[PDB]
């Protein structure tokens, strides 16, 4: 009630760093409780409050920051 997660796939990931770029820089948003940019399966999950911040402001972030952020359940 509030609270939850999403994945999402990220192109772009370059060589580690990449994944801290996205971690480090997310977890700056008031409403992300715990991030995870893992670099083998192009993901980042995302643990952020739907309600408050929603999916769109993170995914926008992920796309400016120099990403792909496709979604993984559907395009």
């Amino acid at each position: 009630m509030g609270d939850g997660v999403l994945e999402l796939v990220v192109r772009g990931m370059t060589c580690a760093s990449c994944v801290h770029k996205i971690e480090s820089s997310l977890t700056k948003h008031r409403g992300i409780l715990y991030c995870s940019v893992a670099l083998a399966t192009n993901k980042a999950h995302i643990k952020y409050d739907p309600e408050i911040i929603g999916p769109r402001d993170i995914i926008h972030t992920i796309e400016s920051l120099g990403f792909e952020p496709s979604l993984v359940k559907i395009e």
